[PDB]
């Protein structure tokens, strides 16, 4: 079974700063199989604010410059695994 070894963590960042959400899976799953969401909206590959990466077991969602409207619930979903945490923008 696919497991999440390391779950997302809540993050609080100042406006303009970088935020990142990461998780680690039990096996290497290509980035194409993962879906990230902010407040229920799927993150798109041409979103100028958010970057999605994967390296082996390690998946990440990066926000280079946080703004207040980015705040809310981050979801990661891959196969049957789901995780969530919260972005707070100070």
């Amino acid at each position: 079974r696919l497991e999440i070894l390391e779950l997302l963590k809540n993050a609080a960042v100042r406006a303009g700063a970088q935020a990142c959400f990461t998780c680690t899976l039990s096996e290497a799953v290509p980035v194409g199989e993962a879906s990230w969401y902010i407040n229920g909206a799927a993150v798109q590959p041409d979103d100028s604010d958010w970057t999605v990466t994967a390296d082996g077991s390690h998946h990440a969602l990066l926000l280079r410059s946080a703004q207040p409207h980015h705040a809310g619930e981050v979801t990661f979903a891959c196969r049957d695994a789901v995780a969530s945490a919260r972005l707070t923008v100070l």
